[PDB]
């Protein structure tokens, strides 16, 4: 079978009803017109932080990655590897796919160990195990991965999405799509940057163009380029009308080059 | 490969990390030991009690089912799909089991279509496919399965574990137990029945012996047991040294015949 392709989902695209609708009609074009499998990875930060208000639990984030107390694990997995995840499955069986939902621990797809102390239960992700996805890919399934993960320990992780879908891209060896709310990496005056090397990352970084989580995104994208020998594109899922030449290779946001 | 085992797990039980423990170490004990594939199905209706106080939403139970309004459906698939799910598999993984978690709608594994306008988001649970099921058993997976399912057009429903497990049981064509908080069901006395027919179930629910979740619990095992043509036992979670011998067929509470 072909090098699958990973489309990683974040953003407040997952609440929106309409966006949502707009994807799942380009990700059914796309496989009813492409023989490369195609498997989802998804965050969730804004389904969390609306639960979160809902409790008056305060939300951190250190180094672009959230804090994770022993005492919000149980919750955020919830919001994430249940509520984020299951709402995907629906609009997927919505629109006759046969999905099927997983978290990175299932087939050990994923690794993960604790990152930080000072994060809590953040996880490290690295590469896993292909063979369950790779079977659910040869027998027709669309697999919806989340990004909770679990230490051999039993240890529930809260994963940044794009380092879970850079580990999964590793694992797979699976080309790779990160879609946000922005059209890609922006520069200090807010427009979009076509081309990213490390080089240029480095530049913007020290130059506090790329901050909290985009530097996260960039630094994951890049590991990906590298690991890969692929070029990775962050693009945006808000415009309906640019979603079907992304997914067949166009350039649309910002493209990682190794 | 064999008939799987179905065990259903509900109550506290996903409450105690002391219980948690003694079932695990009894699952691995029974997986070494039988040829027999199992699965797992689970509720956690106190997850869900525990977050909706948290959340200070009163819990409304009609006919033994959960009152599941369209704005409290996310946040239910959230604490069952998501936290009670995973949990399970994050113990699996501590007692190095391949597990997979799943919901009622992956590979179609049960139908659900909305069961009651007046219960909102509650889903009727039905017979599926266990194509996808079967593979993941003869890859040597133990499925992990929750009672959230989804409808054909799209929208998430919240299922009772007992109707949930039963629907499942008939279409893996397997074995079912149906693990509780108490030994089986108890008469007026609060002693436990050995034995359970539709006759005798018909007679305690006319004099409201049986009452609340336990009718719902005993008509699905009724349901399952004459679509079998099986025993099914409802049994407790709670005595570690009685676990073994209850999973290897020994009756430990009620035992529904036909
Ligand atoms: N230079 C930058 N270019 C683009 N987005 C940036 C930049 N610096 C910070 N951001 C922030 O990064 C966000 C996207 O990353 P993130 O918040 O992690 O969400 P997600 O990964 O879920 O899409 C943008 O919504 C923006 O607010
Ligand atoms: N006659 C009865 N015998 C046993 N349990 C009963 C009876 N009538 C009501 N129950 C209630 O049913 C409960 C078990 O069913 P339920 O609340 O649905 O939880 P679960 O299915 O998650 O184990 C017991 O904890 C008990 O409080
Ligand atoms: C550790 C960590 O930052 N996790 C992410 C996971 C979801 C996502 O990427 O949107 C988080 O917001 O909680
Ligand atoms: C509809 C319905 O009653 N659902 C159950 C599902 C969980 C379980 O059985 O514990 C509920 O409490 O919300
Ligand atoms: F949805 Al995100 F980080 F907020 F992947
Ligand atoms: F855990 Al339950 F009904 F409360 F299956
Ligand atoms: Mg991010
Ligand atoms: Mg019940």
């Amino acid at each position: 079978m072909m090098n699958p392709l990973i489309i990683k989902l974040g953003g407040v695209l997952l609440d929106s009803e309409e966006a949502l609708e707009r994807l799942f009609s380009a990700l059914v074009n796309y496989r009813e017109s492409h023989q490369r499998p195609l498997v989802i990875v998804h965050g969730g930060g804004c389904v969390v932080d609306e639960l979160m208000k809902g409790l008056n639990l305060p939300v951190k984030k250190k180094n672009g990655l959230r804090v994770t107390p022993a005492d919000q694990i149980d919750i955020i997995t919830g919001a994430l590897a249940g509520t984020a995840n299951k709402t995907l499955l629906a609009w997927a069986k919505k629109h006759q796919i046969a999905a099927v939902g997983l978290f990175l621990g299932d087939g050990d797809s994923v690794k993960v160990t604790q990152l930080d102390e000072e994060l809590g239960h953040v996880g490290l992700a690295q590469p896993g195990s292909p063979k369950l996805i790779n079977s659910l890919l040869e027998n027709g399934y669309l697999p919806v991965v989340s990004s909770i993960g679990v230490t051999d320990e039993g240890q529930l992780m809260n994963v940044n999405a794009d380092q879970a879908a850079t580990a999964l891209a590793a694992t797979l060896g699976a080309d790779l799509i990160l879609l946000s709310d922005v059209s890609g990496i922006l520069d200090g005056k807010g427009q979009r940057i076509a081309e990213m090397t490390a080089a240029k990352a480095e530049q913007l970084i020290e130059q506090g163009i790329i901050t909290d989580g985009m530097i996260v995104k960039v630094n994951a994208a890049l590991d990906a380029a590298r690991t890969l020998g692929r070029p990775v594109d962050i693009a945006s899922w808000r415009h309906a009308e640019q979603l079907p030449a992304l997914f067949n290779g166009m350039p649309m946001g910002t493209r990682i080059l190794a």
